[PDB]
């Protein structure tokens, strides 16, 4: 690596099934329309409540991928 | 949302199961008293150990709800 | 101050009229039933949107007041 | 929210008329070509000067919007 | 611990005799009117001056205790 | 900028008329005897109270200016 | 405790099955060779991606234990 | 500067040479696409190792540019 | 407090006695020059060691005072 | 120094008699078995409470020392 | 050290030749008109761009020196 | 990885020739005695000054490596 640049994106996964589901969900959505993802760093784990249960988990994470062509 | 006001307190949720559990359990007691929980936010994930096993996951949280009374 | 023992709570004042407004309402609402609020400290400035205009600013502030000693 | 996958970007709105103004323009300009901006979050309040008067305030804010899922 | 929840409170101890006195003082006031306290985490050590000496030490700390009944 | 060596100092502007006001006075007062202030950066927004109304906002800001080089 | 002194080392747990597993996994290792660990503290949650899906989570935490005998 | 708006993204610059190189290289690709880079800000300096030698310096950066279109 | 302005500088206080001493000593010299010290704030507690004894406690502080001149 | 390299370990000092004692206490231990410690840095000040009073303070710090000979 | 106080100043070095040049440059300017400097701690590494290259590196650092006379 | 577990130690690199050298220097040492280090992470950049010039930089970072075999 001497000329390998990365782009760091921010997404917020959500799911009623917990942190891992949320992380997993958000990530599939990125890789979906984005080029080979490489890593993710969680920024925060939030949430909304209804009856008094976690309506949905919100896991903000930073996602990195490589840029290439030429 | 006209000009409501919110209250943010800090509860520590605990469970042997894991993070999700600890949070869910923590939010359980908080709601059992309070005034429709609107949102929560994880401050940290700690845990107590006995030997080579997690005794209890400790997920400290910030929960916000309504205070827009009169 | 040698017997002075203060208590710091957290609140989130909202307002469609900016930070100043959001701060002002929150604190007003707070005292409107609570004690003699001494000071406040801004934790974060956020907001919810609709189009490209802030429906309401969200200033969460830590507030403190002198407790009772005898 | 279980399919909701948001994207948080960062912007810096400027204004010679204070924080409120700087925040307002930034977000307006943002949506003026972008999607349905959900929320925003203040990262920093800065400013460039000339004499002893703020030429323009600089509010950098993280902004998020719902992505597309199907 | 599977169903052991905690509440995290904020107090500001004060004393002219230093950090430890301040911590000690504030804590006695909490335990005084509060249920069995469990731990405290210092948040900040501030102070006010008179002749040029620490009029009073201010040690903000977070205090945790257990919630129980049934 | 290769000889430009700036000095960053910290100040706290106060005002009963909100953040904007507090920021404005502080900087004005600063230059009213000091050099050519280049930029400023908000450290914290606080305030002292009386009833439930801010007696004066307290914006502490880091300010910088170009030093002298020859 | 009374005069106990503890060491805080820093490990990183990894697992294909989420935070809990990585947390649990990492500790087991520390326990395999270290005297009764007392507590852990999550420092971060990251993960490598060899594709659209998660290759495996990485939970980095600080583990604390005592030391005294003679 | 009337009331322009800026965009801040995050790139990771890499180089075996060192920090300076990694940043310079990172900024190279960022500019090669974007819209006159105004400023950058280092978020962290990381690096990959093979044995007893630095494989690649990794300087993550925040780059800001213009978005004041219409 | 009409619309005063304050100045915040950073001194490092030192003492073999302990934290309290180091701070008290640090504030001593600061005041011996400056302009009625209003408040202080501890930034960190460090210390130098020779062998198995604390050589000197180092408490870095932020001291604020008046600058509301004309 | 010139080409020295240091290790930073992390210990936790505890004492029934305040911060100083815990700080002092903890170090002594590190010194008891580690080659001339050079510096320490307070990371936190916490404490357990078995009642209204402080059972004992807990001061967690990072201790640094060198390593070179051959 | 029982009565050794320090002052902590803030400067922003600049240079087109990288972080080290910038650090080096800013420091010479301080020591130039200031009394024996003792240490510096980097606060941030920023920069401005022209053609798309680092017009100049900006390294904000905190500089410490001793105060003495009598 | 799959079930790997890593240790993060913390070293400090020093050099008369800037950040790179100190970074490079420090690591070499860790490598001299530690099994194939995998990654490093800059925690700070400081330096001692025995005069107007830099005596030598001090780069403190966290180095990570694995551990597993049996
Ligand atoms: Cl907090
Ligand atoms: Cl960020
Ligand atoms: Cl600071
Ligand atoms: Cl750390
Ligand atoms: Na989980
Ligand atoms: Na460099
Ligand atoms: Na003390």
């Amino acid at each position: 690596m001497s000329n390998h640049t990365y782009r760091v994106i921010e997404i917020v996964g959500t799911s009623p099934d917990g942190v891992d589901a949320a992380i997993q969900g958000g990530l599939a959505r990125a890789a979906q329309t984005m080029r080979a993802l490489d890593w993710f760093e969680v920024q925060s784990i939030r949430g909304h409540l209804v009856d008094g249960a976690v309506a949905h988990f919100q896991v903000t994470m930073k996602v990195g991928f490589r840029l290439e062509d030429s």
